[PDB]
């Protein structure tokens, strides 16, 4: 039986509701550049399949996830000035989490964990859950849980961390495009991926400071910010593991049957 | 060749743009009940699957679809009191397309076919384009042109309607559920329809007036507004074609190569 | 003694809340190109004098209407691109019957009707209905109840519609600054038609789509969908006659004194 | 021939402002308790007759005017806290006007004069210019000219103040359903005041300070700031010529033939 | 012990809060032209020293300023086209207090004095404070108490008035940048004010209407409204010590322990 | 001669910008608990005084700060349940950045940097940025140029933290009233700072992941995310001369005379 609100009858989602203490997932992903070898939807794709497993195993649901994220920053996804990528304003995100929240708990759920896949989105996916919980608030609610995340962030374990970043782990943020994007989408969506279009670069570096308008000059001419050149299958599966399993262990501590 | 700009890298993207003539199309669905016999999400893959065959025939890209629509209305979608239907505010589905058409301005796109599949979502997707084109004229552009549809709207015959609802035809508002979207999915997407949940209720009739708050007696008690009894795989083949070809012709007229 | 609202002290006001079955009515229209052959204030005259004669044999009190509306639309008003034709965004429009509900709230009200005498006002309204309810919400309030009504909707009758159009009615889509509207107007303000400008186009017919820019082209040149060469005052007193008894029931139907 | 806008057909609008130089008006009032002898539209009604007659004398034209207006303030309406007063929030009255003034630009006209009728709404009336303005000039648009008045303020002659105030004048802030406005009615509107219901009160005092939430035991009982006693016709024929010739004048000198 | 919460610790400001009749004080200002001889941020000076010193006497706190306020308007400030002149829009200014207020009652405050110092910022003080009100009564609170001052109201006593204007007073509508500000200045901040650079013109005056945009003609050069030639020190202590032993007094009437 | 814009009179502040590479500074603050040892204007005073000394050496002009910052986040600033912390929206702080970069801009004023205090405060502040330069590009204006900075990103070299952290540097996520802010203050403001009130925990550490409503127990007792046991003014005034000296070097850079 599906793990997708999409794919359920209301019925059944409201069977799942009604049993007391359903978790709900929401990928929020972007439309963005993600070099000469990978597509546009990846920061969608990881995230919606990086959920599925976790609620196959922890028996919860998984939302439509939203489709166009935060306007991409020069630091940590190459600019908003490539094209396709296709960015929302900050206010037009946040309402987005706010409805929805508003909406899942007039269905009577009380537990949603927001499954970020986009680095950019995150301040206005907070500012979405303040005001949905301050508005439950004034309806004297005050049982509605949030967990927000971004998955990368469960990737710590040094072992893994070497493997990927042999020569020293980049920040999350230099990870546009790279190394453990690449790995994730050559396990679960290899023939989106072409390793052979790589562009090799140095990974980008950045004085202190930021500039707008943005200089294209100081991005990597292909958008990525470090080199998926050793990206592979495998690093893919231990990432995919090691993030569905931390996610999971953290999702039934938050949130225990 | 994927017809989607989701599965594209940025440069295939940029050089589809930069041929001249690139007609992009934009799903715009929702997440809500459809009875006891169908999922969710239909709003959201029916749209999506017309234009990917009519994108496909005509050399037209298809960008990510917008998951979530406006709040269900009693006489056309069953009512926002149901489970599992999951609404955005008008303003914040209005801004979301706003934000769109200006990135695709940015892009450099100058052609939109925005293919509705949710009831109550057109006033809204309306006054998004409006206040894009707006804006683009602020900025001097003013070749940026718009198509918007609901893909219904496209079975005029009516040899075709007869065999559709020998009945006769009670309205695309009261066809929430019914034989023309479940013979769709029976096409598309049988997995998700177990004809046998169908509820052969008369078709749903209401006063000439609305109330607010919506009173959940004056909804067939399973969300349909009429029966899919009747719906058939063959009755969707048809739907398919006509709806395809006369989109892909409508398009074809409004932006010529 | 007056029905309108703005015609009574505070104190008599107060009074009639103070009964504890009050029906408010709120009319709201726009300023929009009406043809060759009558004013532009058509959509707020027609419900407000509905409105009146409604509350005359009800016992209900009419607020002072909204006398701009929703941008008109090609296929129901003619186009925003007309000269005259003054139109508010969604948002604002959304935003005044939010706050007047919001008002009357305060007041003590419980039962407001809203007469609709433009199509495209139609989904702003139930945004705006939407996000008052929501706030009475917040305030444990959910006796607040509104019907919302177009006055055409009324002209039902197969028998009265045969006397309206003896040689055959051709639908409700073409009926801006038509035969309905123009014999209401010969009726009750007949120095503001002059019947003799009337230009005698065939109906107006329309793709399946709409296209943004607006073609003015699509639209008949006088602005008009149909012709009100047939109109007559006869005709207009029918039409009221029926509307009003029409609405009234269904008004003492869902608000009983 | 009509001098208002809404009593025009769009031909005739479109050739008075294709003649060059016309000059626009706009009302803007408000619902708002005015004590227990005169009715609660008497803030549209007011300006509306004195555009009317302005118009007249200098061949302008009047638009369909605002009916709802900012929150009655205790020290120059009583309070938004009595019955019957319907208020709009500050956004809501910015944004109206702010969309009236894009689409008569949109028209053609380039000059337009606000006449404000209700104390509290000057300063919403403002930012509603300033955000219009700045729109226009987005689209190159520099030669759009507003002024913006409260018709009251033409009555500056000593003589005239003496005739109304011979106790000596305390304010428009306290003229609140007092000595000016009652007069105007008696004059214009007899049926809708009753001097014999006048409570007369002494006027209206207040500290150096506001307090919220507004506190109903520091505003006179009936609702008026001072009393209306000695109001009369007289003077009210003397109040609307200074204010209609004072106006036109103003108006002449700052939209030129 | 300072009277400034952003010189105390949460711990210290907890404490304040948790005694039970704690008093908070808000200078709301803006950074406005003040003419030749005066610094630009007056307005916020001016008020801050006043609450620090009422603050003093009746044991109550003072947040940090608003710096920046509502668009400088001809009448009041000399007009929004001056350099220097840093004007928020009127949403902006009101969500700022709305935000502070909504805050404040959080910590569990319920006693406020806005006080200030710029005149165009009255009517957006006054919305934000209702938005902030409405808020806290949805979830039930009417105990959160506003009292709104402008500082010069309380120099009314024309004794004093007499001490300070001998050779005759002019008016208010004309103190920006003129005796009252400057002699404040010179008492408190005379390293901001130079005497020697006053330009010496006649009162400025304007006929009962306002035009947009703002003609730079109708204002005095220098940006004053009325010259501060005899402005002085004692002047500056004189009203200093009106005003605050005013204000202290209205706010332990409105505030007692 | 002051560097700050509030302390100058409009014509100076002209004249400065008259010059043609005029560089204007903006401080981005917030008021929020920092300790038991500590006060809560810490981020503004912190950024302010750096602004005034970088100004003094490059001839920069610095503006009134932002007094108030986006809501204090667990993992940066303990969280916005503490009492005393004081927070914007984000769309309140979006608007307040947007209006004063479309004021600067009017001024003629083309080069700006933001010197942010309040770590949540960033991406809010992008926004503002971002939709004012799209305001700017509506008006034919490109050569705006903003540099958005924190002052601790300066304090980069290895050789300088060594000094500061001879026990060793435990990194930037946990210097929320810690070693770093405590150094500066004591250097600048040792009034505002009490050393002995230094609560010695452990530093704070979280899991990959953030939970709201927020829970307090995952906040140190204090609210600081480190201690500032070892803080000193010598620290502090070596902290000061490194960020002065590498935010003047990289506005040099960026900024040109
Ligand atoms: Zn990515
Ligand atoms: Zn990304
Ligand atoms: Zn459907
Ligand atoms: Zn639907
Ligand atoms: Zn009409
Ligand atoms: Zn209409
Ligand atoms: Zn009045
Ligand atoms: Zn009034
Ligand atoms: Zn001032
Ligand atoms: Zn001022
Ligand atoms: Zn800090
Ligand atoms: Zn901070």
């Amino acid at each position: 039986k599906s793990v997708f609100v999409g794919e359920l009858t209301w019925k059944e989602y409201e069977a799942r509701v009604a049993a007391g203490d359903c978790v709900l997932m929401l990928p929020v992903g972007a439309l963005e550049q993600h070099g000469h070898h990978m597509c546009m939807n990846v920061d969608v794709l990881l995230p919606t399949a990086v959920c599925k497993r976790v609620a196959e195993r922890i028996g919860a649901l998984v939302m439509p996830g939203l489709q166009y994220g935060y306007k991409s920053q020069q630091k940590s996804g190459g600019g908003n000035h490539f094209p396709g990528t296709t960015s929302l304003d900050g206010a037009t995100l946040t309402g987005t989490v706010q409805d929805i929240i508003r909406e899942l708990a007039r269905h009577g759920a009380r537990r949603l964990v927001l499954m970020n896949g986009h680095y950019e989105n995150s301040m206005f996916i907070v500012e979405g859950i303040d005001l949905a919980l301050r508005e439950l608030r004034y309806a004297g609610i005050q049982d509605f849980k949030v967990v927000v995340l971004s998955y990368w962030d469960f990737v710590k374990d040094p072992a893994v961390i070497q493997q990927l970043y042999p020569e020293g782990f980049l920040g999350w943020d230099i990870e546009h495009g790279g190394v453990f994007e690449t790995s994730l989408m050559l396990a679960l969506y290899p023939d989106l991926v072409d390793l052979d279009r790589v562009v090799d670069h140095p990974p980008a570096t950045f004085p202190p400071y930021d500039v707008f308008p943005v200089d294209p000059a100081r991005t990597p001419a292909p958008g990525t910010l470090s080199s998926a050149k050793t990206a592979s299958r495998e690093k893919g599966e231990l990432i995919l593991e090691v993030c569905v399993q931390g996610i999971a262990d953290a999702i039934r501590e938050e949130f225990p049957p």
